[PDB]
C-alpha cells in the first residue's frame, strides 16, 4: 500500500491508466492490482472510470 499510491503519484495528475498496464510493468500479480484497486477506489482514494475497462486516475483529474 505504499509502492502503489507512490508510482500512481508520480504518473501525472490527471492521467488515466489500466490494470494490465500494472501488472506488466512492475510485475505485480493482476490478483493483487485487482485486490487492491477494489479497495482504494471503496475508499475515495482513487476515481472511476466509466465503461468496460476500469481506468485509475488519482483523485482530481485533468481540467
Amino acid at each position: 500500500e505504499q509502492r502503489i499510491l507512490k508510482f500512481l503519484e508520480e504518473l501525472g495528475e490527471g492521467k488515466a491508466t489500466t490494470a494490465h498496464d500494472l501488472s506488466g510493468k512492475l510485475g505485480t500479480p493482476k490478483k493483487e492490482i485487482s485486490r487492491v484497486l477494489y479497495s482504494l477506489a471503496k475508499k475515495g482514494k482513487l476515481q472511476k472510470e466509466a465503461g468496460t475497462p476500469p481506468l485509475w486516475k488519482i483523485a482530481v483529474s485533468t481540467q
